[PDB]
């Protein structure tokens, strides 16, 4: 809408205050005009019609239970820009500034959130397997990060292609995690998985076996659960991932960490330069390899981490 910028204040899921860029017209909006070409916060009303109402409010404050979701979304799309762009030099997930767009109060105790093709769809949670899912930040960093991915190596949906897609928003997520340094860890959705139940997350990438996830190629699902296991074999890249960044020996294979920036830098680099829509790990292996050599020179320490890395998973 067009209206003046604004600054409005709010609490989000957790409890936690922050200023949140808003617009007036009448209303204040969820119109964030400070990043491209804005972001744009959405009420779907415990629908499921897209994108639903842009978000209005009265007074600028957004103390209310029903607001918490709306000012996590809308501010946590911000710090995933930001991310992009001063990190990488991306401006929005398409490189020209799209418009963000994101919707809050999907549908009715739904235990998800996603990338509809053209916008970011945030569940409420059925309040025992999730709260409401905008709460956690790699959350909103693994949904955006997908628009990333789909605008640039556009990888497929489903077998090894997919679960590269998954484990590259896993990985941006957690890096926009350490990126704004709350909190921050190698696990995925704590901050609103299983309210009832302490120290657990949805994935691991520390340990991905931890939650049933595999962390070697050879443990890989073949089956046709999940798009062929994209949410599974994700922990097989999400492991290499890890021990790029973390070090460690694994399977008996010791890595030499080179530290999150560094791994940010590959992968990104994988990601926009070398991959393709079909993919594979042995493929994902190479594109890292090239992108590190690139980067870095074929002799480097980090050249070398990568192939330790996808040796200790068994991706050749
Ligand atoms: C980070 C966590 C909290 C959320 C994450 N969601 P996602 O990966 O982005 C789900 N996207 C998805 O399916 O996209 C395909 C699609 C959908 C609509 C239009 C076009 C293409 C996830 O891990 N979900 C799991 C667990 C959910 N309980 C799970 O779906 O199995
Ligand atoms: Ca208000
Ligand atoms: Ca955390
Ligand atoms: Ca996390
Ligand atoms: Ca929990
Ligand atoms: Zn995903």
């Amino acid at each position: 809408i067009t209206g003046t910028s604004t600054v409005g204040v709010g609490r989000g899921v957790l409890g936690d205050q922050k200023n949140i860029n808003t617009t007036y017209s009448t209303y204040y909006y969820l119109q964030d005009n400070t990043r491209g070409n804005g972001i744009f916060t959405y009420d779907a009303k415990y629908r499921t019609t897209l994108p639903g109402s842009l978000w209005a409010d009265a007074d600028n404050q957004f103390f209310a239970s029903y607001d918490a979701p709306a000012v996590d979304a809308h501010y946590y799309a911000g710090v995933t820009y930001d991310y992009y762009k001063n990190v990488h030099n991306r401006l929005s997930y398409d490189g020209n500034n799209a418009a963000i767009r994101s919707s809050v109060h999907y549908s009715q105790g739904y235990n998800n959130a996603f990338w509809n093709g053209s916008q970011m769809v945030y569940g409420d949670g059925d309040g025992q397997t999730f709260i409401p899912l905008s709460g956690g930040i790699d959350v909103v960093a693994h949904e955006l990060t997908h628009a990333v991915t789909d605008y640039t190596a556009g990888l497929i949906y489903q077998n090894e292609s997919g679960a590269i897609n998954e484990a590259i928003s896993d990985i941006f997520g957690t890096l926009v995690e350490f990126y704004a340094n709350k909190n921050p860890d190698w696990e995925i959705g704590e901050d609103v998985y299983t309210p009832g139940i302490s120290g657990d997350s949805l994935r691991s990438m520390s340990d991905p076996a931890k939650y049933g996830d595999p962390d070697h190629y050879s443990k890989r699902y073949t089956g046709t659960q999940d798009n062929g296991g994209v949410h599974i074999n994700s922990g097989i890249i999400n492991k290499a991932a890890y021990l790029i960044s973390q070090g460690g020996t694994h399977y008996g294979v010791s890595v030499v960490g080179i530290g999150r920036d560094k791994l940010g830098k590959i992968f990104y680099r994988a990601l926009t330069q070398y991959l393709t829509p079909t993919s594979n790990f042995s493929q994902l292996r190479a594109a890292a390899v090239q992108s590190a050599t690139d980067l870095y020179g074929s002799t480097s320490q980090e050249v070398a981490s990568v192939k330790q890395a996808f040796d200790a998973v068994g991706v050749k």
